[PDB]
């Protein structure tokens, strides 16, 4: 065999230095460092030239066929460019060319602030500015990215050997593969000839398929080869080296280890015997169980028994060991780092935690000590079993700071935690036990699941609530802001903020300044951010020291089912962790088994960062049944109702399946949702989204009736946020002074939603804006297909949510100067009308019913209780507390200012006369089943819409539900026949499309009298009706002694 070999040369140093007024480029010439012939460099010129950004050049030829500067002078690595300067410091514009023909293709930026002596080199066919020649000369003839891919036992994708005569897998167990003292690269390797993919590979890795195959030895020790570090090499028939690359290897892995690995359960397992640990790390040298004591001092530590055909180790130990903190120490090759790393880990099947999830340990989650009393009998208020149960569902997206941080009526200890659903007499739970009465049927949580983004060591932490000195005890950096003063206050940091309000504008967003601070150290986020997938949230607990906050976490969960009457949803977040590599405190997948859990690029092996933060690979099988085995905690130790999956588009369509098979063995009526976009991963596997769940039960969140009804689109900024108004903001019959909306886009707007109200499903069949016969699916939304459905079930239709503005602040965006106040709480209800009515699953933000605002601001994941605030005392609606955050909405100061002052504040009256409408509207939801019937062939059969066309009145949503003979049966027996009446508009309207039938007002908006939706609504003798502008009118026909004729459906 020949060995692998670097360049018979040595390593460059350095040409030339620059001097004052002076840079040096060097071209290094990997081709004629492999010598042969000593090449000619006259042809080499540099194109060099001053703009805007790059100006440091004294005389810039900007002649482009000039091709007179050429190279200094020259060495056996190639030439190098003295360039005279007007400056030392900033940059300079290079192109590097041999002719007119660049060498680079690329703009090159040399900044004298990233490279201080002014003398740089670069390579062809790279775009990369090195320090110096050596960095440049190893980086051609030396490990660099990880394009090689070890997709399973026998193949090895790769680009950087193909058609080339020597291309090998070295291994090295315990070193980095450099090449040794002789230049020469002596490692262990295994061989590899060319080949042909498999055709289960191409359908494995699709995103690979064109890459050149490669064959290994049918007996190939892979346990021994994935212990350390392998990179892939190749050179020519001389040996020198050509490319040496790292290895992506989560495909061999998944070949060797999972179907083994899959039959095991994982963590720390209590059984009869005792206890079980097992942790899954293929790749590991070693596993050391590492048992820790209370006050965190290591009691034991036991080395793990590693399984050969899983990869998995395991430990058995005594009973007592129930309550230990516990780690894994490992010893494991990182690709990042390219080191042996050493480092105790938390488990990631932790089901206990430290505090701030520092240490796991072991629990038992049936013990009845962490049971609130009655849990084993906890029954669903709500059912979920068929698809007319699941469309009832009215969801109330709530978050556990928004809910009680703010209210002086839940005990003090309680506030922003669990157990503040436990305080029956707080204005908060109160006002949720109304609405569930009326007919809001399940709370959805935002992640309470372990976070990593709030410090769970309280004396770590400052809330708003609380002193301004304690404020600056723990944030250092106000001590150094413009609010020091205030450390002497005597104040507190929320009377602050208020001060702060008196002189607060686009000009001096001062309330915005103090809470950006605030936000560092407080007790406030999201959570978007998972450290742990199966521990409920430390900061949430009265004591996030150990088993406490499971029994806390079910008491909520028993309170909200059993004093509340709701269904539970958990926001989960399996697309990505909170960090990767072997540094961060927040890394723990990849610390165990590094660069199986992410997806990374797939030329530099970087972990990629689609969705915010470090994506994970739901592909790879251990993933994938991390992510099931999690769910099943969930749902069976702490009794979710379902799930709501964030960016579930960044999941497999089967993976997604797959777990909800397994879930619905443990509960059939199990409900799964999530955000179904486009992930750009097609490529990869078929993704879980809106088009591609079609009929699989899946639900999704319908971008369509959305942004038909609010108006534009969640990018909008500056005056587009204004003018871009929506359906229920007056869209083309109240036009404010800066839009330009048609007629025809706002009946567009219209179309879409009337889809929705009926499902958005793809072959529902409506009359479109211009008359004509359309399928849901021909209804355009941004190009795609407005209907993509197949069941109303499979759609969760909202106005609000807790991304993007609230609703209320979009109609501030969006009103007429022209409407005043009143007028502005009926375009909210409105709003929410065209979902509660409406055949798709009910979803809304917590607060829509007290016209919550964030100050404008548009997202609010870190913004704090300032802007998060919901008031259940019921004095405002947290409107113009303070000009947003400037990082996100500075763009938006201008137009704030001018929209945010037309009309006054919502107070104690709008809110009340809010919270009555929405639950009107609630309860009319669930007043008849003809709101809900689930199927889709069933609303296809009985949904229709009157005032449609071209000559439609603008803005008059009419819907029928026939509950009469030409559909089927009759599904209500109180009515033949629903109508929905939503008059978007400010001119009251006369319906005669029902002239000489019974038609009568709904009896809960005639109880509801002057506070109803449609108050002052009439019904003449003939059966015509009049609604008042801004108004919901329900009608029915009364049922006779059989089934009547009511509202036949038209076959259109
Ligand atoms: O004013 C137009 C322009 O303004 C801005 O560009 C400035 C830029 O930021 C400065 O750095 C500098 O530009 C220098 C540039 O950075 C260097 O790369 C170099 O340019 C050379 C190219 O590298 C080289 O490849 C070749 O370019 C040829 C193209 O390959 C060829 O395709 C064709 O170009 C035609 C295009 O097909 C066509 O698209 C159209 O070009 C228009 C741009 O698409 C459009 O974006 C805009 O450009 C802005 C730009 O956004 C700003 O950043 O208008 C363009 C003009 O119509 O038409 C092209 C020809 O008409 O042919 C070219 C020429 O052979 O050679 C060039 C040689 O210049 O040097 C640049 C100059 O130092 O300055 C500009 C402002 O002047
Ligand atoms: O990842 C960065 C991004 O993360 C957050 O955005 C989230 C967002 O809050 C959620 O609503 C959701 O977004 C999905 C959305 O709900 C769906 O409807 C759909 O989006 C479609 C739109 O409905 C449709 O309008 C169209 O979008 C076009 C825009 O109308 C148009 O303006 C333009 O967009 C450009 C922007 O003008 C420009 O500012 C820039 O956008 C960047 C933002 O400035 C920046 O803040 C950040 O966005 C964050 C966001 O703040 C988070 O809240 O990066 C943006 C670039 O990604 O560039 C835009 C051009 O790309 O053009 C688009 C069409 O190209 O079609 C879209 C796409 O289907 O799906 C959305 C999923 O992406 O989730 C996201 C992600 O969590
Ligand atoms: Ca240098
Ligand atoms: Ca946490
Ligand atoms: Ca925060
Ligand atoms: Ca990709
Ligand atoms: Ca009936």
């Amino acid at each position: 065999d020949v060995v692998v070999r670097l360049p018979d040369v040595a390593v460059p140093g350095e040409a030339v230095q620059a001097s004052a007024r002076q840079a040096v480029i060097h071209l290094v010439d990997i081709a004629g460092i492999t010598s042969s012939t000593p090449a000619d460099y006259a042809t080499k010129n540099l194109y060099l030239w001053n703009n805007e950004t790059c100006d440091a050049l004294s005389a810039p030829v900007a002649d482009w066929n000039d091709v007179s500067t050429t190279p200094t002078g020259s060495d056996k690595y190639g030439p190098y460019w003295v360039i005279p300067l007007t400056k030392e410091s900033g940059c300079i514009n290079v192109i590097v060319r041999d002719g007119t023909n660049k060498l680079i293709d690329s703009d090159l930026r040399v900044s004298f602030s990233d490279f201080t002596d002014r003398t740089v080199s670069v390579i062809a066919g790279n775009s990369a500015v090195y320090d110096s020649r050596a960095d440049a000369f190893r980086a051609a003839f030396g490990v660099a990215l990880a394009d090689a891919h070890w997709v399973d036992k026998t193949t090895l994708l790769w680009p950087g050997g193909e058609n080339k005569p020597i291309v090998r897998l070295y291994y090295s167990h315990s070193s980095k593969v450099a090449a040794d003292s002789n230049g020469e690269f002596s490692d262990k390797y295994v061989k590899l000839t060319p080949t042909t993919v498999n055709q289960q590979v191409s359908m494995r890795f699709p995103h690979l398929a064109s890459y050149p195959a490669f064959k290994l030895p049918d007996d190939v020790n892979v346990d021994e080869l994935l212990q350390g570090e392998t990179v892939a090499i190749a050179a020519e028939s001389d040996g020198i080296l050509s490319s040496a690359t790292q290895v992506q290897t989560a495909g061999v892995l998944d070949d060797t280890y999972a179907a083994a690995a899959e039959a095991l359960s994982y963590g720390a397992q209590l059984t009869d015997s005792g206890v079980t640990f097992r942790v899954w790390a293929p790749t590991a040298q070693q596993v050391e169980l590492v048992i820790y004591s209370a006050d965190k001092k290591v009691i034991a530590s036991h080395p793990m028994t590693r399984d050969s055909a899983s990869g998995a180790w395991s430990w058995q130990g005594g009973s007592d060991l129930k309550g230990a903190f516990y780690r894994y120490a490992m010893t494991v090759y990182h690709p990042q780092s390219r080191k042996v790393e050493q480092y105790e880990v938390t488990d990631p099947y932790a089901h206990s935690l430290s505090t701030n999830s520092e240490y796991s340990q072991v629990v038992d989650l049936n013990d009845s000590a962490l049971k609130p009393e009655g849990w084993d009998g906890l029954t669903m208020p709500h059912a979920q079993k068929t698809k007319a149960d699941l469309a009832k569902m009215t969801i109330h997206e709530s978050h556990i700071r928004d809910l009680s941080a703010w209210d002086q009526t839940v005990p003090a200890e309680l506030r922003g935690k669990y157990l503040a659903l436990t305080a029956q007499e707080s204005n908060m739970v109160q006002h949720l036990k109304q609405l569930s009465a009326s007919g809001v049927t399940h709370i959805e949580l935002l992640p309470v699941f372990d976070l990593a983004t709030v410090n769970e060591f309280s004396d770590k932490v400052a809330d708003i609530q609380q002193p301004f000195s304690r404020l600056c005890e723990v944030n250092s950096a106000v001590k150094s802001s413009e609010f020091a003063g205030y450390c002497d206050s005597g104040s507190t940091v929320e009377e602050v903020l208020t001060q702060l309000k008196q002189n607060d504008s686009k000009d001096n967003p001062q309330v915005q300044a103090l809470n950006t601070l605030v936000a560092q150290t407080d007790s406030y986020n999201w959570g978007y951010d998972p450290f742990h997938y199966t521990v409920p949230e430390g900061s949430y607990a009265t004591d996030p020291e150990g088993t406490a906050r499971i029994k806390e976490f079910r008491t909520m969960i028993q309170a909200i089912k059993q004093d509340l009457g709701m269904n539970v949803i958990m926001d989960v977040v399996y697309n990505h962790t909170n960090a990767a590599g072997p540094t961060d405190r927040t890394s723990v997948l990849d610390k165990i088994v590094p660069w199986y859990y992410q997806r990374l690029n797939e030329t530099t092996g970087s972990v990629e960062s689609a969705t915010c933060c470090s994506d994970s690979a739901p592909e790879h099988r251990m993933f994938a049944k991390l992510i099931a085995d999690s769910l099943a905690v969930w749902t069976t130790d702490y009794k979710i109702d379902g799930f709501r999956f964030d960016l579930m588009l960044y999941h497999p369509k089967a993976q997604i399946l797959s777990a909800w098979e397994r879930i619905k063995a443990l509960n059939p009526d199990i409900y799964f949702f999530g955000e179904g976009w486009d992930s750009n991963q097609s490529d990869r596997f078929e993704i879980a989204s809106q088009i591609n769940l079609k009929g699989t039960g899946i639900g999704t969140f319908s971008d369509r009736l959305r942004d038909a009804v609010r108006g534009g689109g969640p990018f909008d900024s500056g005056d587009a946020l204004r003018q871009n108004q929506g359906v229920g903001s007056g869209a083309g019959v109240l036009p404010n002074e800066l839009t330009t909306l048609s007629d025809d886009q706002a009946r567009h707007l219209a179309d879409l939603t009337r889809l929705g109200m009926a499902g958005n499903l793809a072959d529902f069949v409506l009359i479109d804006k211009d008359g004509a016969v359309k399928r849901g699916s021909e209804i355009d939304y941004n190009g795609a297909p407005g209907g993509y459905a197949a069941d109303p079930t499979e759609v969760v239709n909202y106005v609000s949510k807790h991304d993007n503005q609230t609703l209320w602040d979009m109609i501030s965006y969006k009103a007429a100067q022209e409407a005043d106040l009143d007028t502005r709480v009926r375009m909210q209800a409105v709003s929410l009308a065209t979902v509660m009515l409406g055949q798709g699953i009910a979803f809304d933000q917590q607060g829509s019913e007290l016209l919550r605002s964030k100050s404008f601001t548009r997202d609010s994941y870190d913004s704090g209780d300032w802007f998060n605030r919901v008031d259940y005392s019921l004095q405002d609606n947290n409107y113009n507390v303070g000009m947003p955050r400037s990082s996100d909405d500075g763009s938006n100061y201008d137009i704030i200012a001018r929209v945010k002052d037309a009309v006054a504040t919502p107070g104690e009256t709008e809110l009340k006369q809010m919270t009555a409408f929405y639950q009107e509207l609630t309860a009319l939801r669930k007043s008849s089943p003809l709101f809900t019937l689930g199927d889709g062939a069933t609303v296809m059969k009985r949904v229709d819409f009157r005032n449609t066309g071209a000559d439609q009145q603008t803005g008059l949503l009419v819907m029928t539900i026939d509950d009469g003979m030409q559909a089927g049966a009759s599904l209500d027996s109180r009515v033949d026949g629903i109508v929905v009446a939503i008059n978007a508009a400010p001119e009251s309207r006369t319906l005669q499309d029902f002239a000489g039938t019974s038609l009568q007002l709904s009896a809960i908006q005639q109880a509801a009298g002057d506070r109803s939706l449609a108050s002052g609504v009439q019904v003449a003798a003939d059966g015509s009706v009049t609604l008042p502008a801004w108004s919901v009118a329900v009608l029915e026909l009364p049922q006779g002694e059989s089934q009547g004729a009511g509202l036949p459906v038209s076959s259109k």
